[PDB]
């Protein structure tokens, strides 16, 4: 599990380091797009429909309005299979 756990982390760490210019160091579980990672609004949108599409999953926008710190769509893309 862990090891998976990593994995995974690592997996969206990546995707969201790329996308915001911003070293993988910053992008810890508990960070925040917004507050401490120099995104907006938008900048979030385009980061949830990567998500979706690389991982095959749908997250509904009840979920996803609730997204702040990375760790929040770290649970929620296993809240989707």
């Amino acid at each position: 599990a862990m090891g998976y756990l990593m994995a995974l982390f690592e997996d969206i760490q990546a995707v969201i380091a790329e996308q915001l210019n911003v070293d993988a160091a910053q992008v810890t579980p508990e960070a925040e797009f917004v507050k401490d990672l120099g995104a907006d609004s938008l900048d979030v949108v385009e980061l949830i429909m990567a998500l979706e599409e690389k991982f095959g999953i749908e997250i509904p926008d009840e979920q996803a309005e609730k997204i702040v710190n990375v760790g929040d769509v770290v649970k929620y893309i296993e809240d989707n299979k």
